[PDB]
């Protein structure tokens, strides 16, 4: 076409048929100089404009940058002179073909652009992008063909082409130099991470990750030695991006449901929000797949060259290079694809793991009755994680099937219509695989549903634990948690067995089709025999389809888990949120709040707890609502906050709100943080609140004073202390409306007077702010501006103090009845060196040592079958040479195929059995870990719980113990299979050759060397993964713990930031993991392809003698052992990582323990008979690193002596009771009860004969029956008697589903008043001779307090009672009274005597008001 262009031809095929074959010279300067050149022009404007569109800040002129420009500049002048040389020496009479014109001119106009693109590239963040960098490689490789041909003409004989030839070398020569300066070097001061700053050629070999790995080897990594993830995927960006799509999809589904009602969206949302990252991988999968069939063909071209002799070295060496470059690009394309999916995996496990938290804030109370802090954790940890694993294998759906057909395509060359039956079995898998899937999903959904029921009934155990220690309920809860565990393993095992059948069928399809296809070929059309060449020629790679079908069986397994996990996220994120419509949050209102005939019900179909409410409060007032227990006080406050759901009414409020919940909620951290609540610190106001609210005395004894770390849910403080913090927090915030729901019940009388006048009084801090109040004590009624007596959700009366008492009624009689050591939580201790081998042995011991032997036996006894199969082919391929077409019989040689078929099945069964003992072996093993950890974490001393947040423990039961169930058991199977793959392959070679197997020796070291170099960097990026995951659950529980407080101050936006930051601290340590895994594949596969290429060259250089099948035997095996070793160094680093999970689970199995529950010494059956209690200078210390909280207490209590104790807040009143139950060890002294030592006997020989009513009411989810008797050892008839005494029958009777009611977490259903009475109900059942009362009247009215008091002094006449109290009203009745301060008992005697003598009790008496 262009022969005239150069006075030559395109390509004379005669040239390429010679041994010393050369590409045509004109050909090169026509297309080989166009292909790279068309690259720039055809694409440069896009890149050139692309960067300028996103113009960034100016660029610092780097030292290296000029080197790039000047060298390219040389290419401009270099190409320039030759153009002049064309016209300077060949312009007159010299025939000048167009090539002499275009060759420099096009380059001259091209290199000029290179300057600009290389210049404009400065302003971009990435200094050496893919575009320019690929040009050099695409040019140098293409330009290489020119280099060689110039040598040939030049070397064989000098010519006149030095004018252009010599110059060309320099032009090409710099290109090599430019690449090194350009494609590799990277440097800049920005972004605090190489991830975004690395030359393209160095960003596909992950050379920029060398820094982390080298750090790991020299020392253990740390949370500060990993770079924060790039802004492309930062939780803030993801949530904002994902949400806008989720909202639209949710609406469409929401409007969709309207159609069905009057008579399935999540997976859509995720796809619609990740267009590119899915599409980009897809187009990057086909390229990988294409190169999957380039390599095998190249091997065939090599064998043909090897077997043949007349072939030229030209086709020989050239094939070897392509065997390297073709595979080399495959590694870059593949790994560049995996790291493009896992990113999508860790990028969808943050949208879900963040959206789940967000929805937790806005879920209506109705929905939260279903989910819990426990269930949502499972949704956050396991379900989200299972939704990240699918992305790894998400693309096998169509990639595999495409490979199958393409593999079939090659095989249909040999076979015609016979293969129709062959595909018949391959399609007979589809319905078999379908039925199992259906029977596999229904068994999966049961597992998750039963996994939640475990955490829910166990998260509550951790939250309320002191109860479990007080009453010996560990056996009961220890006996029903496993009962839920068994209900799961019975299901996980079944789901594991089904994974054996699916695995079995796929490992049997390839061999089954082989047998059937041959039979049909003989059945119908036997006119041709194929000369037995079907043995290996048609089956040389017929089994290549195994790898496709070897990754699938576990792939489908993952998709069922994802298909089920994503079904729950839908149910969660779809939960209806609370409605603020009924609460008209106006801004300009004459009054403060308007109740316009409102009526609110807790749940949809129920009687409203607020009925016909109609009330108005002026812009400044002090309203003090009052009434009987369970009358709607707290609900009315919650109604305004929007928690309740309105029916037939509306509410209006002007301004903001402040809330003080009845059940005080305290965050974790310093006191300052709790009071500040995130607002700017102001010293001036801070001192006012601390002084105004009686906190200074409380700050004295706390170790660190102000900065004294407070324990989750306020373990340190107790009652009065907690309430002061809650009250101060609202006062400091300085809002408009204050809603105080019983804020000062816990505190004593003297403090309460101080609190009211200074803080809430008419001249207090809240002088002008409106302030609703809910008081159970009639003390402050005279000072109230208005009162609202409400009973059963109705305003029975409403008037000022004087106005109400004027009318004779309940209120009139209501009054008449009245008249450094500061740090607790410590950082997780992460093992540094390496997983001690004792951990592996422990896990292996859990598995049956009988089973492991058989499991290994089956696999090794499997591989032998695999060895025989291939060995059979070798003994079968030789048949053709000895026999002939006519001499080969059929009746006697059908055994050859028969053996292969039967032998093929033997391998299929043999692996199936191995996978089966695995299920029993592993499931049982996972059972003995949980049964040990749970049986030990229920015996740790209270000390362990106080310091360790609930986040740590709950994590080891969802995040980790799940790994031992799903991931670790699977990996331990792959490793065994790979290892026996190595042994099988080595035996094959060993038989073939005596001592040439020694090739393994160098290769083994090269692989073992790198593996040992990399494990110590992936292991330390897995402990960090599970060590920075604990705070997520810790914080999440803290949020849901007290929700109403947050929504009262509208501080939601700040809380999002925390969880939005904690996740970013956990992504940083998991994204850096997957990259740390890709870096292994590249810098390992490169060693693989290099080994094959080195063998390939070695083969050709000795082609003269070495020849025959040996070339195929060595290349095929050299390309096989290098595969498994690659597939065995990754797996052996996968068990070495995942086994970290077992290390953490084993960590808590070895924590300290309390004294044995039951010891050899058994107290006499009727040990507690009288009630003697003797204290002998007892000393107590909460933690070893603290001073004696109780200092040398000595006292005695007579039999049946009604005894009470009084003292200042935090004077050991509560601690003294915690000593009887041996919750703390005897630091000094001793105690004897009924003449029996307490430290001598076991804990459960004691705590079953003592009763205590903790100040805090803790309840467990489920029916009231369990919360009153979890042992289930008590009849129902006696329960009613027990409840009746506690004056709780009336409320229970009203509940239609009374006895078998349902109780949410921590008794959310029941008011704090009812919880205390119910918690007192437990005490009635035991009827033990000893009964401790701990502020049981804090959350009860006076009349009800008398009623319960009446029983305790009437129906309990044969049991010593130690009543700890703050109010004195219920202490004069006690026979004796004790006064203790600073852990020192002061007074002891009857109330009358202490009053006669002036002293500490006397002033307490006078100040008490009596
Ligand atoms: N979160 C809840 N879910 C369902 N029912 C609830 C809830 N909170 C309270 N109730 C029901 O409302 C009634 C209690 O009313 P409310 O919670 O307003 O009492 P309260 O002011 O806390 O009482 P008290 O003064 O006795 O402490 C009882 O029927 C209780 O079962
Ligand atoms: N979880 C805890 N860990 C360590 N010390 C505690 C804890 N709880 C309370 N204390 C100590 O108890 C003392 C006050 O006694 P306390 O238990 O508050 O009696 P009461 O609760 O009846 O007021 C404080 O000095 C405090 O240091
Ligand atoms: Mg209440």
């Amino acid at each position: 076409m262009l022969e005239k262009f150069c006075n030559s031809t395109f390509w004379n095929s005669s040239f390429l048929d010679s041994p010393e074959a050369d590409l045509p010279l004109c050909f090169e300067q026509t297309v080989l100089v166009w292909i790279p050149l068309g690259y720039l022009w055809l694409l440069a404007p896009w890149q050139l404009l692309h960067v300028y569109k996103s113009r960034t800040k100016r660029s610092s002129t780097t030292k290296l940058y000029l080197a790039k420009q000047v060298f390219v500049g040389f290419l401009l002048i270099l190409a320039a002179i030759e153009l002049a040389l064309v016209l300077t020496e060949d312009s007159g009479q010299a025939t000048v073909p167009a090539v002499r014109y275009t060759n420099p001119s096009l380059y001259l106009g091209t290199w000029l652009l290179v300057l600009l693109i290389q210049y404009s590239r400065q302003w971009c963040v990435q200094k050496n992008s893919w575009f320019l960098s690929l040009f050099w490689i695409l040019s140098i490789l293409c330009g290489t063909f020119q280099f060689q041909t110039l040598i040939r003409t030049l070397l064989q004989g000098d010519n006149s082409n030095l004018a252009y030839s010599c110059l060309f070398f320099i032009s090409y020569g710099f290109q090599i130099l430019i690449l090194i300066f350009s494609a590799f070097s990277e440097n800049n001061e920005s972004s605090n991470n190489p991830s975004s700053i690395a030359s393209f050629l160095s960003s596909i070999t992950y050379s920029w990750y060398d820094s982390i790995i080298l750090k790991g080897y020299k020392r253990p990594l740390t949370l500060e030695d990993v770079w924060e993830v790039d802004e492309e995927m930062k939780t803030k960006t993801l949530v904002s991006k994902f949400e806008t799509h989720m909202k639209r999809e949710l609406q469409k589904a929401r409007r969709a449901l309207q159609r069905r009602q009057e008579k399935s969206w999540l997976m859509k949302a995720l796809f619609k929000t990740f267009y590119m990252v899915l599409l980009k991988s897809f187009l990057l999968k086909l390229v990988n797949d294409i190169f999957t069939f380039v390599s095998p063909q190249l091997l065939k071209l090599l064998i043909s060259f090897a077997s043949d002799r007349d072939t030229y070295l030209w086709i020989g060496y050239l094939c070897a290079i392509l065997l390297f470059t073709a595979a080399l690009i495959q590694s870059f394309c593949l790994q560049c694809y995996f790291q493009l999916c896992f990113k999508l995996g860790v990028k969808v496990r943050t949208a879900i793991m963040a959206s789940v938290y967000k929805k937790a804030l806005t879920l209506s109370n109705l929905a939260r009755k279903e989910y819990t802090v426990g269930e949502t954790v499972n949704l956050m940890s396991v379900d989200a994680q299972k939704l990240m694993d699918v992305t790894n294998f998400m693309h096998m759906l169509w990639s595999s099937v495409l490979q199958i057909v393409l593999s079939i395509f090659f095989l249909w060359r040999e076979l015609g219509p016979s293969v129709l039956a062959g595909v018949g079995v391959m399609v007979l898998v589809i319905p078999i695989n379908a039925i199992l899937s259906t029977k596999s999903k229904t068994i999966q959904v049961k597992n998750m549903k039963n996994k939640d029921k475990r955490l829910k009934i166990m998260n509550e155990i951790l939250s309320g634990i002191k109860i479990l220690k007080y009453f010996a309920w560990e056996p009961s809860f220890r006996d029903q948690v496993q009962n839920l565990r068994k209900k799961e393993l019975k299901n996980l095992l079944a789901f594991s067995q089904l994974q054996c059948v699916v695995i079995f069928v796929f490992q049997l399809t390839p061999v089954l089709v082989s047998v059937v296809t041959f039979s049909v070929y003989v059945l119908v059309d036997s006119n041709n025999i194929l000369d037995a060449q079907k043995a290996f020629t048609s089956i040389t790679l017929f089994n290549i389809l195994r790898f496709p079908l070897s990754m699938l069986p576990m792939m489908i397994s993952s998709m069922l888990q994802a298909s089920v996990s994503t079904e729950r996220l839908e149910k969660y994120l779809g939960g209806d949120d609370l409605d603020t419509s009924a609460i008209r949050h106006d801004c300009n209102f004459d009054k403060a709040m308007q109740f316009s005939e409102a009526s609110f019900t807790w749940e949809h179909d129920s009687e409203a707890t607020v009925r016909d409410v109609n009330l108005d409060i002026m812009a400044g007032q002090l309203v003090a609502v009052i009434g009987p227990v369970g009358s709607g006080k707290s609900s009315l406050i919650s109604a305004m906050l929007g928690e309740m759901e309105n029916v037939h009414g509306h509410i209006t409020i002007k301004g903001t709100t402040a809330y003080v919940p009845q059940q005080s909620w305290i965050q974790n951290g310093t006191i300052k943080d709790n009071i500040l609540f995130g607002t700017e610190f102001n010293e001036k106001r801070y001192q006012q609140v601390l002084e105004a609210c009686a906190l200074l005395p409380d700050l004295e004894m706390l170790p660190g004073g102000d900065l004294a770390e407070i324990g989750e849910k306020g373990i340190n403080l107790s009652g009065g202390q907690k309430q002061r913090i809650s009250l101060a927090r609202a006062t400091y915030q300085n809002l408009d409306i204050y809603l105080l729901d019983d804020p000062l019940s816990a505190v004593d009388a003297h403090v309460g007077k101080h609190i009211f006048n200074k803080v809430l009084g008419p001249n207090g801090l809240l002088k002008g702010k409106t302030r609703l109040l809910v008081t159970h004590s009639m003390h402050f009624l005279p000072q109230v501006d208005e009162i609202v007596v409400l009973g059963n959700g109705t305003i029975v009366e409403k008037g000022s103090y004087s106005a109400l008492l004027a009318k004779k009624g309940e209120f009139a009689k209501n009054l008449k009845t009245f008249l450094k050591g500061q740090k607790l939580i410590k950082k997780e201790f992460i093992e540094t060196g390496k997983v001690k081998f004792s951990i592996y042995l422990e896990y292996l011991q859990a598995i049956g040592l009988f089973s492991i032997f058989f499991i290994i036996l089956a696999f090794v006894m499997n591989s032998v079958a695999f060895i025989g199969s291939n060995l059979w082919l070798s003994a079968w391929t030789s048949d053709s040479k000895i026999f002939n077409s006519t001499d080969y019989p059929a009746s006697q040689r059908d055994m050859r195929v028969g053996v292969y078929g039967a032998l093929g099945l033997a391998q299929g069964i043999f692996v199936f059995i191995a996978h089966f003992w695995s299920a029993f072996g592993f499931v049982h093993a996972s059972n003995i870990l949980h049964k040990q950890l749970l049986n030990n974490i229920l015996r740790a001393p209270m000390r362990f719980f106080d310091t360790t947040p609930t986040g740590r423990i709950v994590n080891r039961f969802a995040g980790d113990i799940s790994t031992v169930d799903d991931t670790l058991p699977q990996s331990l199977r792959s490793w065994i299979t790979c290892f026996l793959g190595i042994i099988s392959t080595l035996v094959m070679i060993c038989m073939a050759t005596p001592v040439f197997t020694i090739i393994v020796i160098p290769l083994g070291i090269i692989y073992v060397s790198v593996q040992m170099f990399y494990v110590s960097t992936s292991r330390q990026l897995r402990r960090l993964d599970s060590v920075t995951r604990s705070p997520i659950y810790s914080h999440f529980s803290e949020t849901v713990s007290g929700l109403p407080v947050i929504r009262a101050f509208e501080h939601q936006q700040r809380f999002l930031k925390h969880n939005e930051v904690r996740i970013d601290t956990n992504q940083k340590c998991v994204f850096s993991w997957i990259t740390s895994n890709r870096w292994l594949a590249i810098r390992l596969e490169l060693v693989g392809n290099l080994t094959v290429f080195f063998s390939a060259l070695m083969m050709v250089i000795y082609r003269d003698t070495l020849s025959g099948d040996t070339v195929g035997f060595v290349l095929s095996n050299a390309l096989n052992i290098t595969q498994t070793l690659n597939w065995l160094v990754r797996m052996t680093s996968e068990i070495e990582t995942n086994i970290v999970a077992v290390e953490r689970i084993t960590e808590y199995t070895k924590v300290e323990n309390e004294a044995p529950w039951v010891t050899d010494k058994r107290p006499p059956p009727d040990w507690p008979s009288k009630g003697k209690i003797q204290f002998n200078n007892y000393q107590v210390r909460y933690r070893p690193e603290l001073d004696l909280v109780l200092r040398g207490i000595t006292c005695d209590i007579g039999s049946m002596e009604k005894i009470g104790v009084v003292g200042r807040t935090g004077a050991g009143k509560s601690s003294l009771t915690n000593c009887l139950f041996r919750i703390l060890e005897a630091a000094g002294g001793q105690i004897i009860i009924d003449g029996v030592d307490i430290a001598s006997i076991g804990l459960h020989d004691l705590r079953e004969k003592l009763t205590i009513i903790p100040q805090d009411p803790i309840l467990f989810s489920g029916s009231l029956r369990m919360n009153l008797d979890p042992f289930n050892n008590y009849s129902d008839e006696e329960i009613w008697k027990a409840l009746e005494l506690a004056h709780l029958k009336s409320f229970v009777a009203s509940l239609q589903l009374g006895l078998s009611h349902e109780v949410t977490e921590a008794g959310g259903n029941l008011s704090i008043g009812q919880r205390q009475l119910l918690c007192l109900g437990r005490a009635l059942l035991r009827k033990s001779k000893i009964l401790v009362l701990d502020e049981a009247t804090a959350a009860v009215d006076l009349e009800t307090d008398n009623l319960i008091q009446t029983t305790i002094q009437n129906e309990f006449a044969h049991c010593t009672v130690i009543t700890i109290a703050h109010r004195l009203h219920t202490i004069m009745d006690s026979d004796k009274v004790m006064v203790l301060d600073n852990g020192k008992i002061i007074e002891c005697g009857s109330p009358e005597e202490l009053l006669q003598i002036p002293g500490p009790f006397y002033f307490m008496a006078k100040e008490a008001g009596i």
